[PDB]
């Protein structure tokens, strides 16, 4: 029996290579916040989620607060056994901060999997070591998002995420230019991140049919709330539909279910505050028939292998993992190989492996 | 024209004269955070919002951070006048934190009626100053809460707030304890704060008509996110339905009055963000038929006059507005009134009425 007997966090900040650019926001960086938990026999557990405000609203400052606050009275002294009980009477004090709830669910995953003398991929079940990821492009002129996508691809991704949503006239131009530029060989997939009207998407939709183009997924066309639109769009569409926003959790799923909203749901972590709520998604999804992808937002590493080792054990193979291409690879060559574009988990890791305290400094 | 060139921010912590708990958690005391804006012409205007995380997700570390350093960049600089397409460009930069919203809606609505020479009631539209509140009674065992609502009664409350869904077989028994105690001149509104399942709450409205008892309303018995039990709850009901965790925003308010699944809607400036979006709210109700009330966290007096002004200013007189009766009277007397159940703007105030000096300067 181990009990809990510390939590400590600290912050984390990466620079990207390259500008991040979608239809919310534009960046140059990432914030993150590290939660250690500390067992009684000294071995230790970690957690690593974003601060993407626009997104989850989660904030370093209020993640720090919450767990350091309010989730840690409930789970210093428990039996780290104990954990779904300790994790749903903890979670249900706060609403939303998903973003918190995912840095705490994974650092008990870390602990289970090193109590056992396991990776946490193995401890879920995973089989696979190796996930393929596309590569998203920033939103931008026609030009510009050229050069990205063939800077793309020859780096070996194949599979190109292009941001969309921002500039409806730029979205319907680029159509034109990725026919002239790309084979088949190339599959698209665009995300709109909410920002086109239900108009606007089925002109865009009607657009690509006038070209030759590999289209995998519309991702999220329109506004999270707007479920009825949703549905028109997914009924509309011969590519499958992909909620992204509209999904953070179970009863998120329940709902884009129930009104036959979307043909694919993106899960992420950081919107179902971890693995145990993603686990939840993914059981109705599949009991509906609605397939899964993972996506991530624009993040450490550490989510980015907390991510792969759920989809790995969960069969998911679309996955929309990134953020390592635009970060330095000694970021994550700790715990992963990437031999673009596959994600491939490191062997005989402990826990997730992130080797975190090397280079960060945990307070209580 | 007016610009705003400087935003501060406090924590402002306000201790209470007794326990306040309920379904949701048990506090001794008001977290709030207050932000002071500044025009180039030297009019400064205040807000002051709760931080209840358990229903907002409001936290005071998190409200500073996206007020200083992500709200502030598109504020600062920027002309009064724009202030709707500020607030817009503002708050698409932050989801959900719809108490930080909030203080930062007041603050502009101060501004805005201080630029007038008027009260932020009068800048809204109202000519009313006085809005009638219940008295909410706290979860607790039923001899206590009897107590606690005599004491109430014995404050010239007629309109009583019990507070359920903690225990559920303790709702039921307090029911016959209700009917033996009280007559119909005692109004009685139900909020289970969600604690309540289908099964239960058909019961519980049941059980209320095996009795002679006043009960004006039944208030979020379910989970926010089950709509279709608010909608059947609604239809099964012969008392009206209020929808509050249900509806935070306009696109929530919609989907309630689609779905069918309430009577009448609690408007919260802590859950709307503010102002603004809580007059969109009354549009849509008021076009689909549905009532409003007014309602609030456990919040400071600041937060009340705010609250009391919008619904003066929209026709809205029901209220459980009680943090007043929690608190110090000093706390609130210069901007308010109470006598109970009597909430009273006091006249001739510039703005809200309330201002940091003590904690800001001194």
């Amino acid at each position: 029996v181990s009990k809990i007997i510390d939590i400590k966090t600290s912050i984390i900040k990466i620079p990207l290579k390259r500008t991040f650019i979608t239809a919310v926001r534009s960046t140059n960086h990432i914030d993150s916040l590290a939660v250690e938990l500390t067992l009684d026999n000294g071995v230790k557990g970690y957690g690593v989620a974003p601060a993407t405000t626009a997104i989850t609203g989660d904030t370093l400052q209020g993640m720090q607060y919450i767990i350091r606050e309010i989730f840690a009275p409930v789970i210093l002294g428990s039996d780290l056994s104990d954990y779904k009980q300790t994790l749903e009477l903890a979670f249900k004090k706060v609403m939303f901060n998903s973003a918190a709830k995912m840095a705490i669910d994974l650092a008990y995953h870390d602990l289970l999997a090193k109590e056992q003398d396991i990776s946490v991929a193995k401890l879920l079940g995973a089989k696979a070591n190796s996930i393929v990821t596309d590569v998203s492009i920033s939103c931008g002129n026609v030009a510009e998002t050229i050069q990205n996508i063939q800077n793309g691809v020859e780096a070996n991704f194949t599979a190109i995420k292009v941001k969309t949503g921002a500039d409806f006239n730029r979205d319907i131009q680029l159509l034109k230019a990725l026919d002239n530029e790309f084979s088949k060989n190339i599959k698209f997939r665009f995300d709109a991140n909410q920002g086109w009207n239900l108009a606007q998407t089925k002109q865009f939709i009607e657009e690509i049919n006038k070209y030759s183009l590999n289209v995998e997924i519309i991702e999220q066309p329109v506004k999270y709330y707007d479920i009825k639109a949703m549905a028109e769009i997914t009924k509309f569409s011969n590519i499958p539909v992909v909620a992204d926003e509209s999904v953070f959790d179970a009863k998120d799923a329940e709902r884009v279910i129930d009104e036959q909203a979307c043909n694919m749901i993106n899960i992420k972590l950081a919107k179902t505050g971890g693995i145990l709520e993603a686990q939840k998604i993914k059981k109705l999804a599949d009991s509906a028939g609605i397939s899964c992808m993972v996506g991530c937002m624009m993040e450490s590493p550490a989510g980015i292998l907390a991510t792969a080792s759920f989809a790995l054990a969960e069969d998911i193979t679309v996955a929309d993992l990134d953020p390592l291409d635009w970060v330095a690879k000694d970021l994550y060559s700790d715990y992963i190989t990437f031999n673009e574009p596959n994600i491939i988990l490191k062997d005989n890791l402990k826990g997730f492996g992130f080797n975190l305290a090397e280079n960060l400094y945990f307070q209580s």
